[PDB]
């Protein structure tokens, strides 16, 4: 049942999921306290900088990451590429992220995720998208800012958008919810489920531009359940120290004294791009 | 579920003609002609179109006079979004409420939350997305609607073909594509899938808008509708009683051209109507 | 041998004829006595539909029966475009042809009647060759190349007859390899385009209609290559319907005889005044 | 009928991979990997894209060298509308002509009258209307085509879904509405009705455009194609022979995820391609 | 009389006319079986690539070409440059081509070719242009595609246009021909002459992008009387072999077996440009 997958993702709350491209990065991530590793071909900053078609990683590399760690292993598939997802599931990983950072394979339809046994992550920029991805079978939502820039601005925008719309929905006149669902282009039943629950019906992590402990704690204070870090660790001057600092920031997000400690003398952050 | 019971009650109307009536005399004509139900409203759509002014729910006294004049179901119209007009109609004790676009819209952004009511509702639609939105709000029956008050069937044909055509597309669609299809219709996914599984609308679907002749009514049935509403074509015609009977018989015998000739022969002046083009 | 070919063959019996719109039995008798090859039953002549407005539908079966009883020549009647039930009714009455007519109020803006579903032959209108071939593929056994309705102005009939016949002539010498693209551009079925090329003419009978007001107009349509003419308004909106109807019939029969055209046009009475839309 | 015989020949390629080749070495690699046919052309689509210049039929000498290097059927490309290139190809004795949009268009308004030839033709399409127009001109096989020379499958997915989706719409459609549907497709009505009756394209339909990995090839088959062409994704990759075999296996076993893992594992560098 | 010039050009039917820039190219052309050589400063591909004002060749070079061959010698003059044409005629060559490949000298008027004793070739893209050039005195028409690209697409377009309009005209209602002449902006008398003749009233060769034997045979199968080759020979890897193959293709244009033979192992074709 879908609810089993939704419940599984609850275990990741309070965690940092780290993009890794090889087994060495995966070991760094687990040693730093990541709650899961995300296997992909290149970190988003490199995909942005270099171009080319970005696809699912080779199964051999994913197997190498899978046997190098004991925490959950996720991997990315192109949007709509349900055969990449079939291969990932057959390898025996724990989650598939149908990821907009890879090159879109189907511009009109996402994967029918209910056809799979393992849980899926999907991205969103707004509540309507989040609920559409959930109805397709996403068990976890990544609210996504800019990929590969180190700039948190779009993550802040999109997190505030999703959470703000949920707060509006919570107090809305029931009679107006039908039109709200039409405007969101989202399934009414899921809209009402979100209204009664008072939060997103699945775990919601922030992603996109998280470069510093301060960024990660910010996402948590805005109400996210966790954070993805794609480029900010492995495009930085000291990946291992920075990864641990970000893990600590998510765990202690309301403790300014701790946030000072973990941020102090951390090395060159990812320089990134101001779009 | 209570909604399933309302949906099931409307099944009795299949094969029928629902006639708009403005007084007790028209209601008696409708019943004697064999209508499956009467629809109480202040003025027939052609008169609303010609005269203008704000069109509202009928006075409860007129609705009571109509309800006492007939034994077939009595429906009555309320303005879109005017949930208090609907409360009044339900408290009178009629059988269905039609949240009708022919009356002056009262809420441009929201329809009545029809699930809050005990009696069943009819709503109009022009396409499948609208039909399914109205159903999700609690409509137990759908009126696929063309032009009101013109005697011109062109838009009813267009909208019947649109709704039924989209259902046929949906029936055979790749399951993986239905998510995006629901998004494009701005319709609730679960209802889209239910329509896909059934191969038809989940509730009774009548045609309405410009039905003026027996041929028009039979056309709507051959296009796949479950029945027809006649708003203006009977009481703006030269012989309302005989034309009402002929339209009832056309719906009963919609696949029988010999019968359609018989009931159409020498019917008197039809509603002249208006060609908007 | 095919059912459609038989229908096409029936309409060919009307070559050289004038088909006259009629609204009652008196007009029908006037038409037959004038030499019309057929009468066309409709509620109002096109000039009256234009002037008066209102929704224009199939005539009441009672009136069609009265017309059918009053004449021995073939009886046609009009149905709205797409209104296949009106057509089912007309065929059940027992008339000879149905005209799916743009002069009545369109009932289906996107689809015409599937005319192959009927026993009796259909007439449809067209303004260009692509339209004519589409109507034929739907089952029309006869094409009415149509100008303006109800105005007495032949200008659009000339334009559309010249367009249809001109594209047919373009087909004759066309490189076979270019016909695929020509069919695409016409949005017409390729097999019917090739049949038109092979025949050097429309695969069904082609009459002109629209604004025929004088004998000269009718002979003009015949000299442009049409097989016959419809007269909708120009007879019964004129000052002497009976004499003008005979004159137009004679003009179609003797369209290449200027002396006859003079004789039948002389002292003919007031033509339909009509309207210049320009 | 002569056309039905040609349509029958192309049907024998179902379940296969057709591999673009530019020389006899690539041709041998293709056959040994299990390709169902080779496609002789001057340069693979990715090179045509990166280099520019007018792309034409290959020199007959190169086609003959490919033809005698393999025992599987040999196809070769001709420019759209270049019916003399097609006459020359047929006279060489090859098995199929692909009137190909990857070569430089020679006639912007008209395709080759393929019914005039003895050997079967492949044509590309992006939608059902185009496919049926090509079939009416005499194409015995249809290549539903995405982007050429980029390694990006997105447009092939779009066009395969478009063709297949319109075929599905046609199956349940009110017969009376089919006339207007054929007008809107600018397609011959008889071929529209034949597609409705069959519930599939009246000729074999292969996918092409951006197939770079075994997953891509299996995706095309699960979407309902009869086979795939690979133009650049093999010979612009790090290990053509092993990748060619893996793609053949993926088409043969497209609904077996375990097999798809096995043949995809440790394949080497795919073609990097371009995200337009 | 004009008819003498028109009749002279009939002798070229079935032939290939080859652009040459010096005496060596001219000898190659005649040895390969060209029906005439065309003397110009630079081949169209070089004019396109290099730019600059392209004019009539120096008389000395034209004299060198003239005494190096025994087949007819044509030379090019800029459009409207009637003094260049006067010089060419005084040299004693056989034809002048008033050529759009050279730099236009008069944007509004062509040479009054009836003022000359020797026949002229002019280009066209459509029937109206062809008939205007003929009325000015062109005894031969070059239906012209792209110059200097090796791409036949525009030649195919323009050949199909001219021949297609002639076929339309042949069957047209006589009464409609007046308006057809107006629409073509062509002289009515010449329009009617073309209608009664059923073909162009002068020899019509194709030109523009002919790069392979297949290209040349294609132009002949579309109904041309011959072909010009500007760049496709002397911008190719083996000019002499390719020139002979193209000559054979025009002579045997309906023989696929011959077309295979002459095309087989021909060397690098002109690479050209896809515009």
């Amino acid at each position: 049942p879908f609810s089993v997958k939704v419940g599984l993702a609850q275990m990741l709350r309070g965690g940092v999921i780290m993009d890794v491209v090889n087994a060495e990065q995966a070991r760094i991530a687990e040693e730093a306290g990541a709650c899961a590793v995300m296997a992909l071909e290149r970190v988003p900053a490199d995909i942005r900088a270099q171009g080319g078609v970005a696809r699912m990683s080779d199964p051999q590399m994913i197997k190498e990451i899978k046997q190098a760690v004991t925490i959950p292993v996720m991997a990315k598939a192109r949007i709509g590429h349900f055969v990449e997802a079939q291969i990932l599931e057959a390898i025996g990983i724990d989650y598939i992220d149908e990821s907009e950072v890879l090159t879109l394979a189907d511009e009109d339809h996402h994967i029918n995720k209910h056809n799979f046994r393992i849980p899926f992550v999907c991205g969103c920029r707004n509540l309507g998208e989040a609920l559409r991805r959930i109805r397709e079978g996403a068990a976890m939502i990544r609210t996504k800012g800019e990929a590969g820039t180190g700039n948190i601005i779009e993550a802040v925008r999109h997190v505030r958008s999703v959470n703000g719309d949920i707060r509006v929905l919570r107090n809305m006149d029931d009679d107006e919810v039908f039109t709200f669902a039409k405007k969101l282009a989202a399934p009414y039943d899921l809209v009402m489920q979100t209204k009664q629950l008072g939060r997103l019906p699945v775990v919601q992590f922030a992603a996109g531009g998280v470069a510093t402990p301060a960024d990660a704690a910010l996402m948590m204070q805005l109400g996210c359940d966790g954070v993805f870090v794609g480029s900010g660790i492995f495009k930085s001057g000291d990946p291992a120290r920075r990864a641990r600092a970000i893990v600590q920031a998510v765990t202690h997000y309301s403790d300014p004294e701790m946030l000072v400690e973990v941020s102090c003398g951390l090395g060159e952050a990812m320089v990134g791009i101001n779009l």
